[PDB]
């Protein structure tokens, strides 16, 4: 509950300092970390340029609400959804919040 | 350098506290709040849906790097450098992140 909270923190923080190891070969960007241990909102963000293209965007943003990891975007390739699995989080502990509701009744994950 | 930092804080964190007061008429959407104080990395972000169209997105994000105030995104009509000023910080430490250096050294605020 506490100690669910505290082994999920640890491991959507991992798994997004993890991703903030690489980033796109084109242009002068950097991906940043932007983590909310208050609100229990953690984000990886591309901020920076390709030429006079400004890039500026959520790679990765994950929640932790009442128990459950909301994944809230994804912009790459992997699937976060099997990697936090890989971390030993329960497939119904994920919601896929870039799914509708009724999407998610459908996906294989926790509709909430 | 460290009360210039605790004052920029202070002030970053009230305006867009301020500006997570309204949301959009359209939808379920939640505006919400993700302060790093660690790497000093300050934004309000949209999350919902239009029906099944699917709303995710930073409004605001402001970053305190080397002393100065980085507007790094607004969705909005504000005039995020102007409230910032309006709160008594100096339009040479408020950097336009949005726009190329080169652009920077026209509109009016610091270059870096």
């Amino acid at each position: 509950g506490m100690d669910k909270l505290n082994e999920y923190r640890t491991k959507v923080r991992q798994l997004l300092t993890k991703h903030l190891q690489y980033k796109p070969s084109y242009g002068d960007v950097e991906v940043e970390q932007i983590f909310d241990e208050e609100h229990d909102h953690y984000q990886i963000i591309s901020v920076g340029w390709n030429n006079q293209h400004r890039i500026y965007g959520p790679i990765m943003h994950l929640d932790i609400k009442n128990n459950k990891i909301w994944i809230q975007q994804n912009t790459t390739e992997a699937d976060i959804a099997l990697e936090l699995m890989e971390m030993g989080i329960d497939k119904q502990d994920i919601v896929i919040g870039f799914h509708t509701p009724k999407m998610r009744q459908l996906s294989g994950f926790a509709v909430e």
